[PDB]
């Protein structure tokens, strides 16, 4: 699958994943500094049988921004695909939604970008 | 009263979830539209201490949508937040990204919202 | 074309355009004249006949003579006539920030308009 | 500032009017898709930004007809635009095509777009 490993995206975050054979993602997402303050569970899921025509593999996780030292209400899921080869890559668009009152809620959403590599 | 239990989208597609002490999600998807049949394997997160001042809870679950039946090579990711009331709802926006070659990737996301309730529209 | 009038979205807003015979939307979006803003954007003029949506997007900048945001709203949706009509939308609403920033510079939703408030 | 010839990282190319009154008016040639030759566009821009080092906040739409293909479909890119040595404008998009509402669930895709001054 070429996915289980360390990954590295464009502003230093550091994502530790695990993909099992079912088209399990499980592993922890942390800084750049990766300090306990700053590590989170993470988990989602990805094809396991991806198409053999030079296509991507699908795939998506969430990170809940709660761990043991904080808990800043709100959850981020990356939907994107992964890219083999010597320069292996997974691109992918993010939303990041915080708990909100009703009359907040037109602001819960933000909406972003983030590129992988296994090279810091 | 909860996360857990049994929600369907505006669409008829069904969400069975089970949201457990450590703020994990499980469960199946069922889709009503798209390449797609029967029931999905999901995994996801929510927060499981929330604010106490009245806001939702944030939670984001996935689906790649392989099953035994079909493989659709995509994957869903919905994210969002639970709002309890007496028509408890949960309020997301979700991504859905194809495998596609790097030519295609720019149309590989398609975006839009959907709204769950524990009653079916 | 259906789209030319007022129309009003789920939170109290109000659209205010018109759609002009060379594709142009131009018009104000409110929420009082301090909440004004003048909108500008474009639609299908010549849309499918067979059941189809017309396909549309205006922006907002978030400056009047008023206030400013440092923002920008864009609307992105489709026009649906009949007799309970509706402009459905999808939007993403960017603010000026530094570069430090600017991952979280980008808010998403989606706003329903009626010709009925 | 803004006005000027700006590409795409996929080669598009955007050429922009900032008018005194906030007004983007130009052309956009788009490098993929049911696109062929030039596309009017309009928009907005913050016309005063902040003194503080921060982008300046703007937005346009393209609807994809012109004299010579319709697809039935509008794109609107939302993003700010960042002065200095290499100017760019960063944005992201969402492309509605028009649907039936059976098919509505799929009318709309994402993404982002990177501009600059130079073609890629
Ligand atoms: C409310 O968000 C938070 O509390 C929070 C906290 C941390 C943290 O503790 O860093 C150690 C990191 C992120 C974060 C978000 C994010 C994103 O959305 N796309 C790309 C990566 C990424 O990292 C968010
Ligand atoms: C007080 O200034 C305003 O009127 C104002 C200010 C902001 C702002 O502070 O963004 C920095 C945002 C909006 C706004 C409205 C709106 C809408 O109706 N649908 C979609 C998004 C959206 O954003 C309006």
């Amino acid at each position: 699958a070429g996915i289980t490993g360390t990954w590295y995206n464009q502003l230093g975050s550091t994502f530790i994943v695990t993909a099992g054979a079912d088209g399990a993602l499980t592993g922890t997402y942390e800084s750049a500094v990766g300090n306990a303050e700053s590590r989170y569970v993470l988990t989602g899921r990805y094809d396991s049988a991806p198409a053999t025509d030079g296509s991507g593999t699908a795939l998506g996780w969430t990170v809940a921004w709660k761990n043991n030292y904080r808990n800043a209400h709100s959850a981020t899921t990356w939907s994107g695909q992964y890219v083999g080869g010597a320069e292996a890559r997974i691109n992918t668009q993010w939303l990041l939604t915080s708990g909100t009152t009703e009359a907040n809620a037109w602001k819960s959403t933000l909406v972003g970008h983030d590129t992988f590599t296994k090279v810091k």
